[PDB]
């Protein structure tokens, strides 16, 4: 009957560890989602910077055609 | 029967100790993944501010182009 107190203690400890193991997997999923957004924004900023370079290069041809 | 109770108690206490040590390792594992997540989230916020900056530089370039024509 003292064993049932110890058996419950071991049950609770194993349960907290399993609860934390699922916490690891949930944090890893959220990490991968944020890192996937980082990749998407990296691709998006490169495209607008390319659009800007062309917009300034076009501006240069128009200004250069002015002198 | 006497030793079987002293041994059942020992095996149950070793089980809880191993589980408690596993929990400490997993707590650091959680933090390792969270640290990496919040690093990415900070870069997301930075990339959103930079994209808005480039879009403003773009609008200034397109506006002057329309004028320069």
């Amino acid at each position: 009957r003292k064993i049932q107190v110890l058996q419950q203690q071991a049950d609770d400890a194993e349960e907290r560890a399993e609860r934390l193991q699922r916490e690891v997997e949930g944090e890893r999923r959220a990490r991968e989602q944020a890192e996937a957004e980082v990749a998407s924004l990296n691709r998006r900023i490169q495209l607008v910077e390319e659009e800007l370079d062309r917009a300034q290069e076009r501006l240069a041809t128009a200004l250069q055609k002015l002198e």
